[PDB]
């Protein structure tokens, strides 16, 4: 791998295109982790033959992984831990083992305040109208690079919602770089 996605998501955002049953996101207010993905040449690496999900080894940060890192589509967190090593994990246990990889993910999201940067200026999140180039703006001046911003389409409305938020790292798990990506227009609401 030569770079990583850390990913974190907007849990009312994406539990509001859950039309039909529960979804424990409705009733969270700031973003949680959705995942550390690595990549190579642009692309994300998944499926990578590795260690089967222990518990054991990360038992130290599960207060931490409960808060910061819950699933928000089900009430099951464990299982949303486990498919995310399964799928993003392993494919960097070659320099990460699952202990670092989850602590790295706890440590970038405790230093990665996304509403706290964009509050002062007035861009946080009100269920209105936002541009991509002033969000994208007030994260770069706060961390240092440009963001990436995932959005998601209304079937019903057709109205863009940003859902995700993804700050890009170097192979070493601390130096931020820009990202490249966006899926979200000019204009989104949140
Ligand atoms: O909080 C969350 C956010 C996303 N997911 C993803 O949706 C699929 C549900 O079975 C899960 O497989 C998982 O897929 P991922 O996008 O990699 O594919 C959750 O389960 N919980």
């Amino acid at each position: 791998f030569d770079s990583f996605w850390f990913v974190q998501q907007w849990p009312p955002a994406v539990c509001s295109f859950q039309k039909s049953g529960s979804c424990p996101g409705s009733g969270l207010r700031t973003f949680t982790i959705h995942g550390l993905w690595p990549q190579q040449s642009g692309t994300s690496l998944t499926n990578c033959p590795g260690s089967p999900f222990d518990i054991t080894k990360i038992s130290h940060l599960q207060s931490q992984l409960n808060t910061l890192w819950p699933n928000v589509l089900r009430a099951n967190n464990q299982q949303f831990w486990s498919h995310e090593w399964t799928k993003h994990g392993t494919c960097s246990e070659s320099t990460f083992n699952q202990a670092a990889y989850f602590k790295l993910a706890v440590d970038m999201r405790n230093n990665y305040d996304i509403i706290g940067a964009l509050r002062p200026h007035a861009a946080g999140p009100n269920g209105r109208t936002k541009s991509r180039q002033a969000i994208k703006g007030f994260l770069k001046a706060k961390f240092g690079k440009f963001p990436g911003l995932r959005c998601r389409t209304d079937p019903q409305t057709k109205v863009s919602y940003l859902v995700q938020v993804v700050a890009c790292f170097a192979q070493d798990g601390s130096t931020l770089i820009d990202c490249t990506r966006d899926t979200c227009g000019a204009n989104f609401i949140f």
